[PDB]
């Protein structure tokens, strides 16, 4: 048998709309990540998708067919049980250009990524470029490029595009990243991709002694109709543990917290609660570490957590000291051009009184620029952000031609 453990690594899946991201996650894990009504109606990813799988290797078989996602080697001709390697998970991002902020919030959770490029579309499409640039800015360097949809192009065309892709990465941080051709729809060459994931997206070193921090991307009321009172639950909060670990019965807090009134002004009250349960996928655990997206059960009234109310928050231990800032100072750099547009425009300098969008951890916040210097801006935010460490990365977006567009990045200075 294989052990039941939490996933130990998060692999982003990014790329242009309809290039095959969600189908690729299904080919690997068996799971369709889209769970929302609007996603099914429109045939598109809107919220961050998620799926897990075990990975193992059949020691008697040849590679890449030796790599498997279930405890059997019958496919490669062996009756032996495969050796368990690790459990992995996928953060399936939307490719729609209007959903870039959602992609950026998912990128904060990624240990590595697969950039999916459709073989039957011109390269590089706007969000192929834009997601590539985002990965570079955020530092998600452990990249595999997957050339998808090879089932509907000639070998000549696939090879031509392959050369284009290598030339695109030439002279960049990604010069040496592998390109793996597959068909996500017909599950062709998926074994090679799993081998690639093992070689190129290793589980990173973690630090379990650091103060526990979870970035929140989901929150739920898990109570369903037709159930007895004796199995009703308090609010559940979902996200990624980025450092340290959490345990059942631990006293925790959600930051910035709840928007309330205090002294005729808007304030955020930290939400204190206790961990009642920990789940990854369909499995319960007593503790949670980095890797995978965890569901933290609490004793909170489920009205506080319903419908992703706490998206963008962080969770820490109750006694942790974490800055919660309404005004932030950012040491910044600007991109040369707006990469996500069908036409690349030059990026104008930041000016005082501009309203910008700031991506910090899993949070997305608008704010007004109160001060501009050569490499430093100060921003008055519409809602405060939890800044759990010095020199946290922020991505800066500006509204250009009716769309939020990534224009730069920086470090939040505390
Ligand atoms: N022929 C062929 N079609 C594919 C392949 N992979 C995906 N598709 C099709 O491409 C369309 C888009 O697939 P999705 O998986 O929804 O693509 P996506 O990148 O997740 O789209 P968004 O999340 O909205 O950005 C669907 O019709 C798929 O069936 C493939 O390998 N070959
Ligand atoms: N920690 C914890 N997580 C839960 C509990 N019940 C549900 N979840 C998680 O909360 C998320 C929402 O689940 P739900 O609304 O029931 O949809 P479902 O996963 O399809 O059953 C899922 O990822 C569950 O794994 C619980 O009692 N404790
Ligand atoms: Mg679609
Ligand atoms: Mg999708």
């Amino acid at each position: 048998a294989w052990p039941k453990v939490q996933p130990e690594v998060n692999i982003g899946v990014v790329g242009h709309v309809d290039h095959g991201k969600t189908t690729l996650v299904q080919a690997i894990t068996g799971i369709w990540t889209s769970k929302h009504s609007e996603e099914l109606k429109r045939g598109m990813t809107i919220k961050l998708g998620y799926a897990e799988t075990n990975i193992g290797v059949c020691e008697s078989c040849k590679k890449p067919e030796a790599y498997v996602t279930e405890p059997s080697c019958k496919s490669c001709g062996s009756d032996d049980e495969p050796k368990f390697l690790r459990r992995i998970s996928f953060i399936d991002a939307p490719g729609a250009e209007v959903l870039m902020a959602t992609m950026l919030s998912g990128a904060a959770l990624m240990d590595g990524a697969i950039l999916v490029v459709a073989a039957n579309e011109p390269f590089p499409q706007p969000q192929t470029r834009e997601h590539f640039v985002a990965l570079g800015i955020i530092g998600v360097k452990n990249l595999i490029i997957v050339q998808n949809k090879v089932d509907v192009v000639s070998k000549e065309e696939a090879l031509s595009q392959y050369r284009q892709i290598k030339q695109f990465t030439k002279g960049t941080w990604a010069e040496n990243v592998p390109i793996i051709p597959v068909s996500a729809l017909h599950k062709i060459n998926i074994d090679s991709l799993i081998e690639g994931i093992e070689e190129y997206i290793k589980t990173p070193y973690r630090d379990l002694s650091q103060k526990p921090v979870m970035l929140v991307i989901r929150s739920f009321d898990v109570n369903k109709p037709g159930t007895q009172f004796n199995e009703l639950k308090g609010g559940v909060i979902g996200g990624s543990i980025i450092q340290g670990l959490f345990k059942v019965d631990q006293e925790i807090k959600v930051l910035p917290g709840l928007r309330v009134e205090k002294q005729g002004k808007v304030s955020y009250e930290p939400i204190f609660t206790k961990i009642s349960s920990i789940r990854f996928g369909d499995e319960e655990f007593k503790e949670a570490k980095p890797g995978g997206l965890v569901a933290i059960g609490t004793y909170l009234d489920p009205s506080l957590t319903k419908a992703d109310n706490l998206l963008g928050s962080i969770i820490t231990l109750a006694d942790a000291e974490v800055p919660v800032l309404w005004n932030i100072r950012i040491k910044y750099n600007l991109l040369e051009r707006v990469v996500g547009a069908k036409e690349m425009l030059k990026v104008d300098p930041i000016r005082a009184k501009e309203t910008l969008m700031l991506s910090v951890g899993s949070s997305t916040t608008l704010g007004i620029v109160t001060s501009v210097k050569k490499d430093e801006i100060e921003v008055e935010l519409r809602r405060p952000v939890a800044v759990w460490s010095n020199n946290i990365r922020t991505v800066i977006s500006r509204q250009i031609a009716g769309r939020w567009r990534m224009i730069g990045w920086g470090l939040v200075e505390i």
